[PDB]
């Protein structure tokens, strides 16, 4: 047994190696030690002192530096008896404190064992190097072994989260939640590895190569992460009554389809761009026009087109696979291929101002180049793109759009293409893996982390609101009815205030009554005469100085700070009713709805895909698309048993064996851990009816 024998690669990779005599002698000594901060100003930089003497209400220790400080015991952060250095589930700890916790995170990172218990929960702290700990011979360690029969694993609490589904014949969810780049897609891929293992010979196979084929349409570098998910998913694996894998589901949220057209300094477009012009053949070079990344506007603004240790060509390789694994025909392989190219394009079409302000197109190039790959007519989509008509009343008028119009009508055809061909590659991918009617599902949730920028947008405002929503969901169940049920069964409990509450927040953002910024955003977008400044100024006056988690800036007129569970973000109200509003020239769409390519006629025609349902007299708005997504998945949530797994990125430099403790400590305090580590302690989890 692996688990028992020192020398396994179990031993070796899982558990905290044998400490020697000279350690020994430290773990029986008497001494007491304390955590202390040697300057006041740095109070997540900690030192180690030892306690000489004490009164009936404080401590005297001793600093490194070899002085002597006081400090009442209510205010001490006593350093836990080194044996528990290590320990696998910190609910053990004689000394529940920040200082202690972190420590004991150290302690295990150093050794590369990023997973360790708080309680209930998982937190697992990014490595950002490989560990041989996602073996076959792992899965088959802890396949059908209890929590605290084997070491913290993410595939420990994917078979709790199994076992509990066939014990109860109840629904089980995974929530991994973290900020961007803390490890929750890696830990996602874990888990239904481990699923597709344990519970599994042809259908296991395209679950697994479905992730590979998102992520290179949907994953992108940021400056926070090298593969960041640009869109969240929440995918259920699907199981038949007698507890076997029938089939899996993808339900994917909005994709950051700005990217496509605009990239800031140092970050990249999709994955897939850069993979089809490095991995292409010379041939599909010459047929879709491609050409190097930098000969493309959409590619070579960032000043970054390559990811240090990750290869292009060798990924496109990869796709392709993935895709034909799936079931993807050689035919639409190459559609897809040629919206790629296409949208690239498109992104090279310079608009000039002609004679008078309307734009013109002298060198048609690019425009000729789109129009081929893309099978529509050049003329027609010349004269959609800088003359569109709309209606003035019930008149047909042709419009003549200057330069910065012709550009941005081009973008919103691009974005339109990407976002669709998007949702169509999910689609099939659905088709694929949804082939029996399940009895019953283990749902891993995969949003888009907590991020901040230099420049915020209204993508990362919708983003952290999700993840100020997960939170919230982990303070609920952890705290709000854990107490709820004491009190409501009367075991003589006082409640306690464990002082964690997005609500505030939550109401700020996504109000009903008063309305929140949200609700505003949308209000604006029908008034037809608003604007981005008429937007802020409507928010500012709603909520500057009158709510708590709000802040008009004094050194800008184009922001506002929101106070997130995470930290404040300032965002930057540029664009924001466009993008709410999500525009696209109908004939735009009428230009490629007589596209001779199958998929293309898809994208434009497949109503589920082309088709934008109405609020009314207006269509619906991007946040109110947006609410409809989030509402589904917290209703989805409730009607299943939700296993928590916190992802701690280490430091903000993707950088491995550097865990710097400010950047760990806050996301511990945000992330609720100590409280969920005591609730844990002073309560009663598990309770079984008479
Ligand atoms: C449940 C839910 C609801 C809405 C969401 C998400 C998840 C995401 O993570 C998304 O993919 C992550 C990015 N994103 C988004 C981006 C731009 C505009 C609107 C939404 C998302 N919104
Ligand atoms: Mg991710």
């Amino acid at each position: 047994n692996p688990i028992h024998d020192r020398t396994s690669d179990y031993h070796k990779y899982l558990k905290v190696k044998q400490g020697d005599s000279d350690l020994f002698k430290l773990t029986v000594s008497d001494k007491r030690y304390i955590w202390y901060n040697p300057d006041p100003k740095e109070r997540d930089s900690y030192e180690c002192g030892e306690i000489v003497s004490e009164t009936s209400d404080s401590f005297t220790f001793k600093t490194v530096d070899g002085q002597d400080r006081q400090v009442k015991k209510d205010d001490a952060n006593q350093r836990n008896p080194i044996k528990f250095d290590g320990v696998e589930d910190m609910s053990e700890l004689s000394y529940l404190n920040e200082p202690a916790v972190f420590h004991n995170l150290r302690v295990r990172y150093n050794q590369d064992l990023i997973y360790t218990y708080s309680g209930l929960f998982l937190v697992a702290v990014n490595p950002f190097k490989r560990i041989p700990i996602y073996t076959q011979e792992m899965v088959d360690i802890f396949k059908g072994r209890r929590r605290n029969e084997v070491a913290p694993h993410i595939f420990a609490i994917s078979d709790v989260a199994y076992r509990s589904m066939l014990d109860d014949r109840q629904n089980q969810s995974l929530l991994i939640t973290g900020e961007s780049g803390a490890g929750k897609t890696e830990n996602t891929k874990k888990v239904i590895q481990y699923l597709a293992s344990v519970a599994g010979g042809v259908l296991e196979q395209q679950i697994l190569q479905a992730n590979p084929i998102l992520e290179a349409f949907g994953n992108a570098k940021t400056t926070r992460n090298n593969n960041s998910s640009r869109f969240g998913k929440f995918i259920e694996i699907q199981f038949n009554s007698a507890g076997f894998i029938s089939g899996a589901s993808i339900q994917s949220y909005l994709l950051e389809k700005s990217r496509v057209v605009f990239q800031s300094e140092t970050e990249r477009n999709y994955h897939i761009f850069y993979q089809l012009l490095a991995g292409a053949t010379a041939e599909e070079k010459k047929a879709l026009h491609l050409a190097g990344p930098e000969s493309f506007n959409y590619l070579n603004q960032s000043g970054c087109v390559d990811i240090k240790g990750v290869s292009d060509s060798e990924e496109f390789k990869i796709t392709r696979q993935a895709m034909d694994i799936v079931g993807f025909s050689q035919e639409e392989q190459m559609s897809i291929f040629k919206i790629i190219a296409g949208i690239l394009h498109l992104g090279n079409i310079k608009f000039e101002k002609g004679a008078g302000e309307g734009a013109v197109l002298k060198d048609k190039t690019a425009l000729n180049a789109a129009s081929t790959v893309f099978g529509v007519n050049p003329s027609v989509l010349e004269k959609a793109l800088m003359e569109p008509r709309i209606l003035a009343g019930r008149d047909l008028v042709a419009q003549h759009l200057n330069v910065e119009k012709s550009s941005s009508s081009r973008d919103a055809l691009v974005k339109a293409l990407y976002g669709r061909l998007f949702l169509w590659l999910v689609k099939k991918i659905n088709n694929v893996l949804c082939q029996e009617r399940k009895a019953y599902f283990i749902g891993v949730l995969d949003i888009s982390g907590f991020e901040i920028f230099k420049v915020n947008s209204f993508e990362q405002l919708c983003i952290n609101y999700t993840n100020e929503k997960l939170q919230q969901f982990f303070n609920h169940h952890m705290f709000k009815l854990e107490q709820e049920e004491y009190l409501k069964e009367k075991i003589n409990w006082t409640f306690i205030d464990f002082g964690l509450d997005s609500q505030a927040t939550i109401d700020l953002i996504d109000g009903r009554q008063p309305p929140g910024i949200l609700a505003l955003l949308d209000e604006q977008s029908v008034f037809p005469n608003a604007t981005d400044n008429t937007l802020i100024t409507k928010l500012h006056s709603h909520f500057s100085k009158k709510n708590a988690k709000y802040e008009e800036p004094r050194f800008s007129k184009t922001e506002f700070g929101v106070t997130h569970y995470a930290g404040q973000v300032m965002y930057e109200i540029q664009d924001w009713l466009e993008k709410n509003k999500d525009p696209l020239q109908q004939d735009l769409e009428l230009c490629f709805k007589d596209s001779s390519d199958n998929v293309v006629t898809k994208l434009f025609n497949d109503p589920n895909i082309a088709s934008r349902a109405k609020k009314g007299a207006n269509f619906i708005t991007v946040a109110a698309q947006y609410k409809e997504q989030l509402a589904s998945l917290m209703a989805t949530l409730e009607t299943t048993n939700p296993h928590f797994v916190r992802c701690i990125i280490p430091n903000n430099k993707q950088l491995p064996a550097k865990l710097e403790d400010k950047v760990v400590l806050d996301q511990l305090r945000c992330n609720g851990v100590l409280e969920g580590i005591r609730i844990t302690r002073k309560g009663f989890p598990n309770r079984i009816i008479y």
